[PDB]
């Protein structure tokens, strides 16, 4: 029933994230330059994707140095930021975005929509293309979106490689 | 290609999730009592969980009356709480079960951990036993746990289960 169907739709989505193994690295990269010296990586996460937070302060694969962004805090030029969006529309995100190019922090912005020129501002954007439901109906609408569930395997993925990394240290 | 051990590895969870369709059922229609009458579904997250909130709030199946708990606020025995925590050992989650039982508001637990005499106390409980990495070391440790994903994704599942029964309705 729904489950399955919720379940396996979801996978389908994992499974097509292995052909932009090559633009997640790229991510995980630039975050990892942060750390090789005594920059700090910080998340910068909006609208549902607050739901992140938690796994930085109370999750499994919390690392030292990874850590959620202070407002008001001025970064510097070897710090490296990490958003999640659900759209690169939001004035908040915008308001950020020309902090951060005035401190000269890199962004790493991942998005649930699609290629968009502020995404294109990142020097290592991800566009998920996942801001619709997965099961359809009748009208031509979709429910069932777990954007928040691949946003959460996706920082599970990002947290457990620069720990990798880190340890080979 | 660590992406793709850690997507394969949390589909197997799904796929085993997707054989107890039957006990999660039972979460949804507990929780779908409160919607029959003038109750409201709340849900009370720990830990990581907390990371659930903006869900129902910002997410794309949100739903009016599924809401956070409320800090203080009495409820009754039309009310129904989800609970997502990471173990049933917490002093917290006790004293909430205790008031929910004075309340005589029944509960569904979803626990990341086995089955135990606490979570036993829940009319429709669930244990997830994905408490540990998917990833091992050379260490015996493990690694990569996606436990607010799995969390997220069961969420989902949840508010657009209870939404086709509200709109069948
Ligand atoms: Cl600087
Ligand atoms: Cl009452
Ligand atoms: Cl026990």
């Amino acid at each position: 029933g729904m489950l399955k169907i919720l379940a396996t739709q979801f996978n389908g989505k994992l499974q097509t994230l292995t052909k932009q193994e090559d633009e997640l690295f790229d991510v995980v990269r630039l975050l990892a330059q942060a750390l090789v010296g005594q920059g700090k990586v910080y998340l910068d996460a909006y609208g549902e994707f607050e739901g992140l937070y938690p796994m930085l302060s109370d999750g499994p694969d919390q690392m030292k140095r990874v850590t959620k962004i202070k407002d008001h805090k001025t970064l510097h030029a070897v710090d490296r930021v990490l958003i999640f969006t659900p759209d690169t529309e939001r004035s908040d995100l915008l308001a950020s975005l020309a902090r951060y190019d005035a401190w000269h922090t890199p962004y790493s912005i991942i998005t649930l929509g699609d290629v968009t020129e502020t995404l294109e501002r990142s020097i290592a954007p991800l566009a998920l293309k996942f801001d619709k439901g997965l099961l359809p109906a009748e009208d031509g609408s979709r429910h069932g979106l777990p954007s928040l569930a691949l946003g959460a395997f996706l920082l599970t993925h990002i947290l457990t490689q620069l720990q990798e990394m880190t340890e080979e240290w």
